[PDB]
């Protein structure tokens, strides 16, 4: 029901859904089934930032995933974003673990929007960025078993007391202001985010991975969207 | 019940509750008798400026209220914001009228917060800018009268088909996201916000402003606050 | 014996060094005869906007030019300017007249540029936003007749007492600090530049437009680059 | 002969000259005299973070020092910049040593600066951020014994081979680009800056410290201000 545009860290392949047989990033657009993916060498126990990039000019939505010293996946897809979003949406992150787990930790989130026309470079804008999350975050909205305060961390999926992620969980967290993201005056729209994640898994076979994912504005978990539909969409097609 | 910060822009003035008598701007901290004011020359059908400036390292509140070509009127207040608002927040502007009546146009705003610490000068930021209203903003808590579209501005008080301005009216308008504007660690917290408006009256006698106003976040308006008490206080104490 | 990659906004149609029969904007690389272009309905009178955007992920630059209610005209190249550009660069605009001739007024100019790396999204970055030009611009690299304060603007190439264009012009406008545009470490570069124009023309037969350019530092204008060369190449090859 | 405002980091007490007998920081308005002071606990080999803000409404100048985890030390002194500085100036960092030694690192470094007037909330801005020294810094003016590269980081002043500090020493470092700090029409004109510095010290009993400081812009270092004049002022008065 849900109209979704998101780009993927998929740290598990589930092939007879249309994965590559190896770790990913990808853009999902509306499906799971990604249109475009790039290979992943996922670093276990290492920080990783990812980049994602678009401006309705150019109309190529990037992403990149870089660890610290050295590898970077890249991936991007011209698309059309007018006709696919709603004007109103909403912008998060969502994370899910099913038979096989890992920690989903958000070190940090930042995303900027701009609706520029004419009239001497003049804007609409929003930008928001925490580099440390509070106990009591009032501008997240958090949903599934998204948590906060946990060392100054977003923990997208359930992790265990003594640090261990936890299986079947989906959680997601979005911004709590709605975010106008095109507008049809716009001669400019464009948008991009960042946020630092710590992937950890301890059997040696982690899943399912993390997604920026922008929605319409009333968005929540599908029905049995843990696993590999990075509790994003409701089905697999 | 409501604890308000507010910077008023006062186009009447009723002496009988500490208005110096002429129009004025000045800084409420938790009453409508002003802590602080300067005189203001109310520039009929003009539109103006302001700019309001806080951190909590100099602890100063300034504003300036300026038209183009020529006028400034300034105000500060040194205060500890500390010991005055809540860690959460909401902010938003606010005006009036009673007997007396003026147009209460906002035509575009601003407004920034940083928390920032050390960490090589790393931060947490909320920012938005509206240069223009849409008729469905779903980024604005509209409360009173307060409506937008109106030629892409927010008429905060009621305004009739013509273009006229109604008696008694109070609207507010505030941002939909929670602001968190002080927190413990901060080593500097810090603020500010701009909004230019454009107040106009045919009884040349206008009543009765516009504030900018920081509040606990549930905040609406109270009972009878109409006229001089510009929708936001509850008795004039 | 420079390097210059720019964005042509083209007045006048020098067909033999292959200009469309029209009016356009292009993108050039090195060269004058453009890699791309797309109609451009240049409205003589009117105050024009420009953005020109990149970023080093998705390899992708894009220009538009928007007139205030109406007409956008677009056009994009993909390239790498890694292997383009040098690391360190002056960024500026320029204009030119020849046989026919135009005013070429900047009325504001701003541009951004960010060196991204991971290390939980940090940065490099610069930005500059001139919306009003002063008489003394110490921060300006003024060449050939490019002169400022007529009327707290940029006039880039000659014109004389009562406001008309003189032929055979040539200035150009540079930022005064270098920019360090790439760097091998930076995961994602990205810059992105506006400016309102203001072109006249009395002959209506304007000629040669504007540009804005990234040149090697110690850039100047080359020798006979009036009119078709907008100040920009040596020659037309 | 120049004209200097600076923020002092002081790391060794010249009483003599009017200093505290402790380290302190310090706000100089064209004497090293400090017009105001703060006890400060310089923590030798923890990295600390300064912030300097102003803005012509608050007319007040305020700083900051504080160490991961802890200590602030702070300092505000009202004054009106209008009747100090020239409205073009130069931005930039000092330190000196002499007798007694430390390294002065400054690992990174932003600036902001804003002329606001109304038309809007309309403005002219500059900023830059360093968040790592470039060998070949283009962008920096280097004076007496600062260089860079060193781990990516500004050596304000001398340091041998193994990473000890030399005596009477003393570098500067300004940024390339002339700022417009002040103008006469601006109803709203602000600055802010940050620093990330390393103090180390073997012969515990370090020597000179660091300031932040804006001068005219065709400054240099006084002939003999190494130690305690901190190669910012001629004489001691
Ligand atoms: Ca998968
Ligand atoms: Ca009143
Ligand atoms: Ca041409
Ligand atoms: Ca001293
Ligand atoms: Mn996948
Ligand atoms: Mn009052
Ligand atoms: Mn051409
Ligand atoms: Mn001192």
């Amino acid at each position: 029901a849900d109209t979704i545009v998101a780009v993927e860290l998929d740290t598990y392949p589930n092939t007879d859904i249309g994965d590559p047989s190896y770790p990913h990033i990808g853009i999902d657009i509306k499906s799971v089934r990604s249109k475009k993916t790039a290979k992943w060498n996922m670093q276990n126990g290492k920080v990783g930032t990812a980049h994602i990039i678009y401006n309705s000019v150019g109309k190529r939505l990037s992403a990149v995933v870089s660890y610290p010293n050295g590898d970077s996946a890249t991936v991007s897809y011209d698309v059309d974003l007018d006709n696919v979003l709603p004007e109103w949406v909403r912008v998060g992150l969502s994370a899910s673990t099913g038979l096989y787990k890992e920690t989903n930790t958000i070190l940090s989130w930042s995303f900027t929007s701009k609706l520029k026309s004419n009239s001497t470079h003049e804007t609409n804008a929003l930008h928001f960025m925490f580099n440390q999350f509070s106990k009591d975050q009032k501008d997240l909205i958090l949903q599934g078993d998204a948590t906060t305060g946990t060392e100054g961390n977003l923990r997208l999926t359930r992790v265990s007391s003594n640090g261990s992620p936890q299986g079947s969980s989906v959680g997601r967290a979005l911004f709590y202001a709605p975010v106008h993201i095109w507008e049809s005056s716009a001669v400019v729209a464009s948008f991009e985010a960042t946020f630092t994640f710590l992937i950890k898994s301890p059997d040696s076979h982690p899943a399912d991975g993390i997604a920026f994912f922008i929605s319409n504005i009333d968005s929540s978990i599908p029905s049995g969207s843990t696993g590999r539909l990075l509790g994003l969409f409701p089905d697999a097609n």
